[PDB]
């Protein structure tokens, strides 16, 4: 069963195969006094490991890595983040200090830098405009517009139809936007239709937080986005 917030403590990770080569990690962190999980993706590169997002934090980001190394064993040598926030940049440090290269958008770098968060060192071209996809190894990364955050990547396997969508995806069970303070709530209906007309045929889809779901993630998010938008 996938791993849920009140399993795993702050400072361990969870990894979660979805399909052969590709991997969900879940860990905890403590936010405005409560303790959320998150998630992200590790997605087999040829005899590599592609990262995408943190685990939320420096340490739970070497727990990752043991963790990785204990059960898969291949060497991650590329990680991108999906925004600028600390869970998807928040161990950075450590990753590049074992070893991986780390990679954003421009925009992700330059809003991390402003906000006083790690940055990855290598900017990824081709994401500027709302639409552009890219290839990157054996993902696609795809930016839909701003959401969540202005600059909120979704990613793509094309090998298993396992879509990522990050922070501008809920959960199911997410009936409340709570904390919205980057947002563009005007657009993100909009972008969720772009990732919706890009990946029609996703199978599996991981939020940013909590548990996987289908395509019926993207219309439960766009609900909850104009009702916290409607009143
Ligand atoms: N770093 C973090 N991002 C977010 C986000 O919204 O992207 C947090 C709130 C997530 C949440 C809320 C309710 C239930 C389960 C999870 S915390
Ligand atoms: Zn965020
Ligand atoms: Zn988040």
């Amino acid at each position: 069963e996938y791993p849920t917030v009140s399993e795993i403590p702050v400072g361990e990770v969870r990894l979660y195969q979805i399909a052969d080569g590709v991997w969900s990690h879940i860990a905890t962190q403590s936010f405005d006094g409560a303790v959320y999980p998150s998630n992200g993706l590790i997605v087999r590169d040829g005899d590599e490991l592609l990262l995408i997002d943190t685990a939320w934090g420096a340490k739970n980001t070497a727990a990752l890595l043991a963790e990785i190394e204990k059960q898969i064993g291949l060497p991650v040598t590329r990680a991108v983040s999906t925004h600028f926030h600390d869970d998807r940049v928040g161990g950075v440090d450590v990753l590049r200090a074992a070893g991986v290269a780390t990679y954003a958008s421009p925009s992700t770098r330059r809003l991390a830098e402003v906000e006083g968060n790690e940055i990855p060192t290598h900017s990824l071209e081709g994401l500027s405009s709302s639409g552009d996809a890219v290839r990157f190894g054996p993902v696609e990364l795809f930016y839909p517009g701003a959401a969540h955050s202005t600059d909120n990547l979704v990613v793509y396997v094309p090998s298993a139809s396992v879509l990522y969508g990050g922070c501008a995806i809920y959960e199911l069970s997410r009936t409340s936007a709570g904390n919205v303070a980057d947002a563009d709530l005007a657009e993100w209906p909009t972008s969720i239709e772009r990732i919706q007309q890009h990946y029609p045929e996703a199978q599996f889809v991981i939020p940013g937080h909590g548990l996987p779901g289908g395509l019926d993630l993207l219309k439960h998010t766009t609900n909850v986005v104009k009702a916290h938008t409607n009143r």
